[PDB]
């Protein structure tokens, strides 16, 4: 896989951003992460704020797209984030702000950083794991 370049417009939710990738504005949807839904479920707030914080205070985001579908049927691109070099998705799961999600499509590079990362936000009883 490889990293390119974006530049942040906008932190939807803590699983969504609007990013500006070659050229043009676009939804992502960070890939292998299940977060607690604002549009509101407990950690919501403290997961949306977590991705806002993260993208907005890096000065490079780059994405990664799988080796899988890269969008979804909402149109959204499927990807790992990156925010100075600190892949979001991972960070939210070590957290414990989100949960690792079922595989989709083939996008599963990542999935055991993620789940080992999970285990062991769930051994500390971090936040969702309270």
């Amino acid at each position: 896989l490889h990293k390119e370049p974006a530049t942040l417009i906008k932190a939807i939710d803590g699983d969504t951003v609007k990013l500006m990738y070659k050229g043009q504005p676009m939804t992502f949807r960070l890939l292998l992460v299940d977060t607690p839904e604002t549009k509101v479920e407990k950690y919501g707030p403290e997961a949306s704020a977590f991705t806002k914080k993260m993208n907005e205070n890096a000065k490079k985001i780059e994405v990664e797209f799988d080796k899988g579908q890269r969008t979804d049927k909402y149109g959204r691109g499927l990807a790992y984030i990156y925010a100075d070099g600190k892949m979001v998705n991972e960070a939210l799961v070590r957290q414990g702000l989100a949960k690792v999600a079922y595989v989709y499509k083939g996008n599963n590079t990542h999935e055991q950083l993620l789940r080992k990362a999970e285990a062991q936000a769930k051994k500390e009883k971090l936040n969702i794991w309270s």
